[PDB]
DNA sequence: CCAGCGGCAGC
DNA sequence: GCTGCGCGCTGG
């Protein structure tokens, strides 16, 4: 009974990546303000050179901002990711807004995604929106 | 060819 | 409430 959020027609990257809260959050990170069809590649990329938050932490934040540079804002989430990943490893928290980096639209797909609390969450993100909306009209059939 | 636009911190 | 951050996709 392990929450499995279901694969849906709008197959977010989310559906791909909630084994791994932190790597589901970064993936929200590189979706700020940048069309998936840019971020979602290059997070592959960011992935394989940082696999982890436990490296991510130690990073060279110019050497992230180096890999960003195609997406946009590369010196600002450059350092937040870097932040973030020290956040998410050595602070206490329940839910990740508590984060440096991570803000309604991270928290509600950790809460779609990562826990069972996806009756609790209201989106205002237009992507959330479509699978949060298609779970309420699907889920008595999903069980 | 060209302007609009696809979260979050912090003040 | 507001601004800084930034590239490339996209519609026409
Ligand atoms: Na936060």
């Amino acid at each position: 009974k392990k929450w499995t959020p279901p694969r849906s027609p709008f197959n977010l990257v989310q559906e791909t990546l909630f084994h791994d809260p932190w790597k589901l959050l970064i993936a929200t990170i590189f979706l700020n303000r940048t069309s998936g069809k840019m971020a979602i590649p290059v997070l592959w990329k960011f992935l394989e050179k940082y696999p982890s938050a436990e490296v991510a932490r130690t990073a060279d934040w110019r050497d992230v901002s180096e890999l960003l540079k195609p997406l946009g804002l590369y010196d600002l989430r450059a350092k937040t990711i870097v932040k973030f990943s020290d956040e998410y490893l050595t602070k206490q928290w329940k839910y990740p807004i508590e984060l440096h980096g991570i803000g309604k639209y991270g928290n509600d797909s950790y809460r779609i995604f990562c826990v069972n609390e996806w009756k609790q969450v209201h989106p205002e993100d237009h992507k959330l929106n479509k699978y949060h909306d298609w779970l309420w009209e699907n889920h008595e059939k999903l069980s």
